[PDB]
């Protein structure tokens, strides 16, 4: 059969052919009509039975000879005499209507289908999400209309209640009653909840217009939506999405839904609403505008074990306005007022024509309903009762059902309704157990229910006591929420490449992941001795700063909205933002280096930049309050984040807006100075003092207080306690600005000598100038090896890889290597010939020198890059070379397109030679630079300098050259000008940021560079090394200064959020919309008062007479 | 449409024929100019437009190897039967 | 256009019909040229197709790329991309 | 220094836990130099009963709005019982 439906669900065709009631209509002979008119008590004319078994009964006379002992005519049973056979129709109807087909579905099951098969039909066969709520509406059929007030509202709440809770709305479906009002409410809120509300019409296969159009095994039957006139039959309401048509009986009989629909209301409740949650799915009932068998149904749902609560919207119709008042004349759960038989049964007789023959039977159903009014919620329209029934529906499940507030809270948690819990569960006088609000916190975190975490923290959950090792372990291991698949990919890459079967994650492994992501020398609290010891042993089993540990959790689980929330709680907000930026950046990288499908490297790179911006914006806030305290924030050790600093974390994440911020640039400038006040001093007194040492004693140095915001070496901070004479020399020569000019003068003197060497004739032995040059480069080279093998990151292959990322270190490496090739050839060359330049090994050596010196003039751009104006232009030059590449490739092609024809036309008698490669490129290149070779253009002219080249075809080359230069100058050179004009500002801007950023690494370098410059640096190498055998900069703060700084951080974070709320609440767009909404509200009350004052006019009539 | 007209049942060949031929609304004069350019360059006196001709116009406008449902065997056969 | 299915395809067919109509109006000696009215109607549906593509692309890139190349079977077994190329619709 | 894990801040505070018969001047010395508090321009000494449920939502919003405004614009101290079972709660 290739279908679970075809093999499971059935039809109910009336095989047995009871004649109609007894009597023929007319038409004296009783053989034609006893066959023709006389339908079956099934409910159809005799030939429609089409009994595969008894098809030949009608031809004879019929099944079941007439007389049959009248008793045995009612003996027909839907149970017995009805062959259970396949479905024969299950598919997809449509509804040509309000601009959409508004598709739907039907199964057309029998009736006595088991109850479980529905749940299996609904969830896997139809692929429907199990709901968190079930609204079972009821009422009467074929009523005209409602007040235009109530009509708009009932939907608005019914929709809201169902969309916010993923609810099912069980209707009859038929567009002659309850379903109509449901559907008419759907279209007023359609294309907003058209994919969250799965309404279901459990209607019969009886009363319906075109039962035969619904037929068809696996069909897409195009069902109508026009009210077929001249009839009473009803249509399936278009705006429903699912139908369970019930094949039984016949047309007209519509009673076979209570047995099935009710079971569905019973079987959904035995399902668990969520995995983490143990409560069953709730069921509610909204009766509007009802009838007599509804009042039976209301009491049948209240009396049930457990009770299904009830909503009653007064004024919709009889049963609503009735019950709303009939359970108003009563004690809370007891007896009625002064004898109420007259007025109650009066309306029960007026609404329902009874006359005491059925007027007690309803009143007896009423007095049972009032035994439980706590479950009959009633929506008092007029006096703004519970605001758009969603509260009234949902709170009815939270009104009296002797359910603990823990269960009242979880239910809101599964619904994702905070407003309900805060206003109706966290009510005054409410009382809680000890870890009920803890278990509710564990659920809200695992479920990513961020707004409930807020509600519980406020109401008094404490994360210091809540969070524990095993709980925090669980939060990583849960598969009951929006997990991150990639966390395991990072764990298995740090463990050994493998994983055990289930592998409940450990926190030491989380610690290992963070170290891999945070990189460098980051060592996490989870991989430390004490944690590694205590965890083996698993207040001791708490955490001192739990929101640092959950921020990490939320960021490794890719739970950003929870991360942002948790970030705003606790301390060290700027640091946490920078750690989050680094975690996400490193996660984004390994996602970009994994063959998985959902790359998530722009989602993570965007989350990194979101926290990156937060750190930058907190820095600006701090800088606007106090510059000196903001600079301290960049460099204080954190002690909860591996003793790093906020600036080092930002540099780790390559976060340029933070490092290029004027606060960070102000600090870097102060560290450049050292102890020197370079506001009272001038750069020429520094240079003068490097050459005149005794002038060091007449500079304006800085006090220990002026240095309070500046990180220092341990040796440098001990000489702050006082300024004696020898301390002042220390302060000078250890300042980075001094080391710079001290190395810059030595470098300039190095180039003057090396320029002298290459320009002056070279003898066998190197001159004194050449020896000094070699000493510089040798010791300069050792100095570079020192810098590499003492950098940061432990791993040589990472130290290597970072250092060779800088342009000038690649060039310096080439410069140093090429030099000693040159010195080797120059010095190692044996002179067999007395005239130098007869010895080629010598020449190759000298020519390497003359080319190696280019590297050393270009390194002056690195020194010049220390200036704020010059440095960006140096960075621009390299960026513009990269960007202009393809314009230059096109120019190179134009050059060859001219060069090859020119040479071929003018030199037709050439043999193969490498000079051909020169000649096709040489003159065409120099043409770009203002050389037209004027007396070579027309080689056959009298003024030609190439008269022997005159020959056939040579008249073509001036035309070629004219075209060539048009293309190069008039087009390509000016395109390049236009290129540079138009990208200048964006390249200059990027280059300023890069200049400012690379200023960190430059200034930090000169704190570890020796005092002495590269010729005399060898002493600082030998001595320092030898003194180490005989045996970074930190900010030092007093305990009171740590206090005042931690308070400064907190104050400025508070200012930061206040200024945002007040900037958003004061914008015109926000004031227009609050004005918009408040004018919307008034426009109701203005009219409402308008109606009241028009009904105080009713007073004027009655009062005055 | 909302109140319950169904275009699947409303629209028919002769109705849809009429909608092209009506001069009782904001017509396009240029449609005939495209028809007479695909027919043979000529036109009979009144020339109630056919749907095969509409099919021919669309193929000219859509170009390439576009072949319309109105110039297909089944439509060309059934339309003859109408 | 807003009713039925294949909304992106229908918009691209409309663009092509109006574009070709605009052309022959520009090549007819009639008085009311209507070649900027039709070229504007073509670009109105052209923009609709572009905007539906962006919407689809923002939801799921891989399913949006399928929309460009599935055969339509109500529009001569063409594709939405070929229809756009036919109309020289660069956006 | 006690704290209060609550509405998104620790909401820190302070206690001295003095005896009872401490001299009156020692408080002023405690408040101004030991705690480093600006001498105020006003002192509001609220009083009332303890453990009452709630107020009209009209009055509740207003009493603060004025009580705050009066105290912030005047650098005032608000003397309460402190305990969250009465006067202090509404403050
Ligand atoms: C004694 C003498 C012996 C030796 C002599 C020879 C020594 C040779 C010396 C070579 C200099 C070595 C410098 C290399 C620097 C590498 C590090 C670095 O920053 O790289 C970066 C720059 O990209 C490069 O550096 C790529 C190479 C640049 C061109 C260097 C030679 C050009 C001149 C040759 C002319 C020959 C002309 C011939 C015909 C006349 C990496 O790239 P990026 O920055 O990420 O770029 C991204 C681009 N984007 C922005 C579009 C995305
Ligand atoms: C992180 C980046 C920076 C650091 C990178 C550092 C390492 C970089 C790499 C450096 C090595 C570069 C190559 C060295 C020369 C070999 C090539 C050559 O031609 O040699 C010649 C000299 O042969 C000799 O023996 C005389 C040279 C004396 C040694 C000077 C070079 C080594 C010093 C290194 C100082 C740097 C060390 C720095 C501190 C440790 C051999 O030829 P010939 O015999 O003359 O000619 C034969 C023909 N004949 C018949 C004409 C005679
Ligand atoms: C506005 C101002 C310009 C007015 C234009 C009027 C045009 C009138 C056309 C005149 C052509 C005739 C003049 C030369 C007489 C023929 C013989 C002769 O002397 O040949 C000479 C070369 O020249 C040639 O061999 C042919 C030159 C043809 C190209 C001329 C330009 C065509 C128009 C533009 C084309 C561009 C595209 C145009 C379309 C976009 C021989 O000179 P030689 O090199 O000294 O050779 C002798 C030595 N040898 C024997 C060793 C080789
Ligand atoms: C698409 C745009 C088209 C542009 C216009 C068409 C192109 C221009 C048309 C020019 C007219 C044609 C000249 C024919 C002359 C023949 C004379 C002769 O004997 O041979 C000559 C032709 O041979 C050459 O090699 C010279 C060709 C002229 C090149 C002009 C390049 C500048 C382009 C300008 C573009 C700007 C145009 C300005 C606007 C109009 C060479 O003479 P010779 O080798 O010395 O011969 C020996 C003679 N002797 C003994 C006396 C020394
Ligand atoms: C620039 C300011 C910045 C800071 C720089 C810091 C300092 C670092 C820089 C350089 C260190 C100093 C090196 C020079 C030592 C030798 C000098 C000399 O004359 O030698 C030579 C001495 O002998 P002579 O009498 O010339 O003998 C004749 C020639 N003969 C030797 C070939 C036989
Ligand atoms: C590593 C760091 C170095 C730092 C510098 C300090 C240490 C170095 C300082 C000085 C060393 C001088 C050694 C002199 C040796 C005596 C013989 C001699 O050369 O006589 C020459 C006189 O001298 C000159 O002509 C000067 C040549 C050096 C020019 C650069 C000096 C200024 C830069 C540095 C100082 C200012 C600093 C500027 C920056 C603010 C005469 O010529 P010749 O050379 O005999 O002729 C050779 C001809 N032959 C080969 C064909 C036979
Ligand atoms: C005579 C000499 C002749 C040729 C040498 C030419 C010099 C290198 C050419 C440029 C190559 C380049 O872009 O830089 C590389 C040269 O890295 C080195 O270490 C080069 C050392 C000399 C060999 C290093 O690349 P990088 O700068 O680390 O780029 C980062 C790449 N990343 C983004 C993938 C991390
Ligand atoms: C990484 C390390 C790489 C380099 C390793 C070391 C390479 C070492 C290389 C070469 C060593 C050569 C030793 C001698 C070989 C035998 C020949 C001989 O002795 O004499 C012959 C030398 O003739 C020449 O042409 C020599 C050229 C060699 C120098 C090439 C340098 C390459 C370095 C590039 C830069 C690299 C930069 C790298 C960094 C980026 C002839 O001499 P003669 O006797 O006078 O003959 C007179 C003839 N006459 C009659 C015509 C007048
Ligand atoms: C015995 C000898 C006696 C004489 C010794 C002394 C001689 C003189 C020595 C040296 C020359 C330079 C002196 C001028 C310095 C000006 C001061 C200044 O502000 O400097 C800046 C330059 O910072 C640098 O790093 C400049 C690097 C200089 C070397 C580059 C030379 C380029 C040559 C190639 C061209 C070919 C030319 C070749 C010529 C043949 C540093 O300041 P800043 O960082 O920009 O401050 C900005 C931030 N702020 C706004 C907060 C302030
Ligand atoms: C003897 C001859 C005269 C002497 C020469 C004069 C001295 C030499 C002149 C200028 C040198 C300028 C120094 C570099 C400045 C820093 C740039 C830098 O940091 O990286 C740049 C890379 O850089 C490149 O891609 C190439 C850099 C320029 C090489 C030019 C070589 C000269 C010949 C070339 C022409 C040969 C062709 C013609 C042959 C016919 C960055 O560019 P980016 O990728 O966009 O940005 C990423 C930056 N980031 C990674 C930091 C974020
Ligand atoms: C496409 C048009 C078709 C071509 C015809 C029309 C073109 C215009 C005109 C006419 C063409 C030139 C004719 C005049 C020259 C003939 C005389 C002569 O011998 O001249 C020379 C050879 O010349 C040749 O051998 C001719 C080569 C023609 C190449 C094609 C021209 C490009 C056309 C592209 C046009 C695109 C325009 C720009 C784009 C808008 C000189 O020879 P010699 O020195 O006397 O020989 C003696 C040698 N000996 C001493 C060794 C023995
Ligand atoms: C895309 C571009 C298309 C054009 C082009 O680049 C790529 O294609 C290349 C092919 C090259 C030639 C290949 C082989 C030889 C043979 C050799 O024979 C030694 C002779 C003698 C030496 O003195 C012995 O004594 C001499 C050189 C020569 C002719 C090349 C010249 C340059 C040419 C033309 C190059 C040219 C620039
Ligand atoms: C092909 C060989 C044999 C011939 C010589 C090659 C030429 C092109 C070489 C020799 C020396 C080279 C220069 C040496 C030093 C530098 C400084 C560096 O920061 C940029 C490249 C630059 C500017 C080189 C460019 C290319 C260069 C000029």
């Amino acid at each position: 059969q290739k279908s679970w439906i075809e093999s499971t669900l059935t039809k109910r065709e009336c095989v047995y052919i009871i004649p109609s009631s007894k009597d023929p209509h007319r038409c004296l002979p009783g053989c034609q009509i006893c066959q023709q008119l006389v339908r079956c008590f099934c409910g159809r004319l005799v030939k429609q039975h089409a009994c595969f078994t008894a098809s030949l009964a009608m031809k004879y006379s019929d099944v079941k000879l007439g007389e049959h002992f009248n008793q045995a005519i009612e003996e027909w049973s839907v149970e017995k005499h009805t062959e259970q056979s396949p479905t024969d129709a299950y598919g997809v109807i449509n509804f040509q209507g309000g601009s959409h087909s508004y598709r739907a579905k039907y199964v057309r099951l029998s009736y006595d289908t088991k109850p479980e098969i529905i749940l299996q039909l609904l969830l896997k066969e139809w692929q429907m999400e199990l709901p968190k709520l079930v609204i079972s509406v009821h009422g009467g059929m074929q009523k005209f209309e409602l007040h235009p007030r109530i009509k708009q509202l009932l939907g608005k709440g019914l929709i809201k209640a169902a969309v916010t809770t993923g609810a099912w709305i069980l209707t009859g479906g038929v567009n002659t009653g309850v379903a109509k009002h449901v559907g008419d409410a759907l279209k007023e809120h359609a294309s907003r909840s058209s994919r969250k509300i799965c309404t279901i019409g459990i209607a019969p296969w009886g009363v319906i217009e075109n039962r035969n159009d619904l037929v068809g095994r696996d069909v897409v039957a195009p069902y109508q939506t026009l009210l077929n006139p001249l009839s009473k039959l009803n249509v399936l309401n278009n705006l429903h999405s699912h139908f369970i048509l019930v094949d039984d009986g016949t047309v007209g009989k519509y009673g076979a839904e209570v047995r099935l629909r009710r079971e569905l209301e019973k079987t959904i409740n035995q399902q668990r609403i969520h995995a983490r949650i143990g409560q069953g799915v709730p069921v509610v009932a909204l009766i509007f505008e009802g009838g007599p068998n509804v009042i039976l149904t209301v009491l049948e749902y209240l009396q049930e074990s457990p009770p299904v609560p009830v909503v009653v919207c007064e004024g919709t119709g009889r049963a609503a306005d009735l019950l709303a008042y009939i359970h108003k004349q009563t004690e809370e759960g007891g007896n009625l007022p002064d004898a109420a038989e007259p007025d109650i049964i009066s309306t029960i007789k007026k609404t329902f024509n009874f006359g005491q023959s059925e007027a007690v039977h309803l009143f007896q159903t009423m007095m049972e309903c009032m035994k439980k009014k706590e479950l009959i919620t009633v929506f008092h329209i007029g006096s703004e009762d519970h605001q758009d029934i969603d509260v009234a529906i949902l709170t009815a499940l939270l009104k009296g059902t002797n359910a603990s507030a823990f269960d009242q809270l979880i239910l809101t948690l599964a619904w994702d309704r905070v407003d309900i819990a805060k206003n109706h569960v966290f009510v005054y006088g409410q009382q809680w157990l000890v870890g009920s609000l803890e278990q509710a916190m564990l659920d809200a975190l695992v479920m990513d229910r961020v707004s409930f975490v807020k509600l519980l923290i406020e109401n008094g959950v404490s994360m210091h006591k809540f969070l524990t090792i095993p709980r925090l372990e669980e939060l990583y291991n849960t598969k009951q929420g929006p997990t991150n698949p990639m966390l395991f990919h990072l764990i298995r890459d740090v463990k050994q490449g493998n994983l055990p079967p289930g592998y409940k994650i450990t926190l030491i492994d989380i610690g290992l992941v963070i170290e891999y992501l945070m990189g460098g020398t980051y060592r996490c609290t989870y991989t430390r001795k004490r944690f590694r010891l205590i965890y083996n042993s698993l207040e001791t089993k708490r955490f001192p700063y739990p929101l640092n540990e959950l921020l990490i959790w939320a960021c490794l689980m890719k739970r950003q909205v929870m991360a942002r929330f948790l970030w705003q709680h606790g301390e060290e907000s700027m640091a946490k933002a920078l750690v989050a930026c680094k975690i996400y950046r490193s996660m984004a990288y390994e996602a970009k280096q994994s063959d998985l499908v959902d790359d998530t490297s722009e989602e993570l790179k965007q989350y990194s930049n979101d926290f990156g911006q937060l750190a930058v914006e907190l820095l600006e806030q701090s800088f606007r309050q106090d510059e000196t305290m903001a600079m301290k924030l960049l460099t204080y050790e954190l002690k909860n984040w591996s003793n790093s600093t906020c600036l080092k974390l930002a540099v780790s994440s390559r976060l340029r807006p933070f490092v290029a911020h004027t606060c960070t640039q102000m600090l870097l400038s102060d560290m450049w100075m050292g102890r020197l006040n370079m506001r009272k001093n001038s750069w020429y007194k520094v240079i003068l003092s490097i050459l005149v040492p005794p002038a060091i004693l007449m500079l304006e140095y800085k006090t220990k207080a002026e240095m309070s915001h500046i990180p220092q070496s341990q040796d440098a901070h001990q000489m702050t306690m006082e300024l004696p004479i020898t301390r002042k020399f220390y302060a000078f020569y250890h300042a980075p600005i001094v080391k710079f000019w001290f190395n810059t003068l030595a470098y300039l003197g190095f180039l003057m000598l090396y320029t002298f060497v290459v320009l002056v004739k070279m003898e066998q032995l190197p001159s004194v100038q050449e020896w000094i040059v070699i000493a510089y480069i040798f010791t300069y080279a050792i100095e570079k090896v020192r810098e590499v093998f003492m950098s940061e990151a432990g791993k040589i292959s990472q130290k290597i890889k970072v250092w060779f990322s800088d342009y000038f270190n690649v060039s310096d490496t080439i410069a140093i290597i090429s030099f000693f090739v040159g010195f080797g050839l120059r010095f190692g060359a044996k002179w067999n010939y007395i005239n130098a330049y007869d010895n080629h090994v010598f020449v190759a050596g000298r020519l390497i020198y003359c080319l190696n010196i280019i590297f050393w003039y270009v390194r002056l751009l690195d020194f010049l890059a220390v200036n704020q104006q010059a440095g960006p232009y140096v960075m621009m030059i390299g960026k513009m070379v990269a960007n202009m590449f393809y314009i230059v490739v096109i120019m190179a092609l134009v050059l060859l397109s001219f060069g090859v024809p020119r040479k071929a036309i003018l030199y037709p008698h050439e043999e193969p030679s490498w000079s051909l490669a020169k000649d096709i490129v040489f003159h065409p290149y120099w043409m770009i630079f203002g050389e037209v070779y004027a007396y070579e253009i027309d080689v056959c002219a009298n003024d030609s300098t190439l008269p022997t080249i005159c020959g056939p075809g040579t008249w073509l080359t001036p035309f070629l050259q004219a075209v060539y230069l048009f293309v190069q100058y008039i087009i390509m050179v000016n395109l390049l000008i236009a290129f540079f004009n138009n990208v200048y500002l964006q390249v200059k801007a990027i280059s300023n940021i890069v200049w400012k950023y690379q200023r960190y690494h430059f200034i930090m370098a000169y704190h570890e560079k020796p005092v002495l410059p590269p010729p005399l640096i060898i002493l600082s190498h030998i001595v320092s090394l030898f003194c180490c055998v005989c045996k970074g900069p930190k900010l030092f703060l007093t305990e009171e200064d740590q206090k005042k700084l931690h308070d400064f951080e907190e104050q400025c974070v508070e200012m930061y959020f206040d200024e945002k709320d007040d900037k958003f609440n004061s914008g015109s767009e926000e004031r227009i919309r609050v004005t918009f909404e408040r004018v919307e509200q008034m426009s109701i009350q203005i009219k409402e008062v308008g109606d009241r004052v028009n009904y105080i006019k009713r007073s004027l009539q009655s009062l005055d007479s």
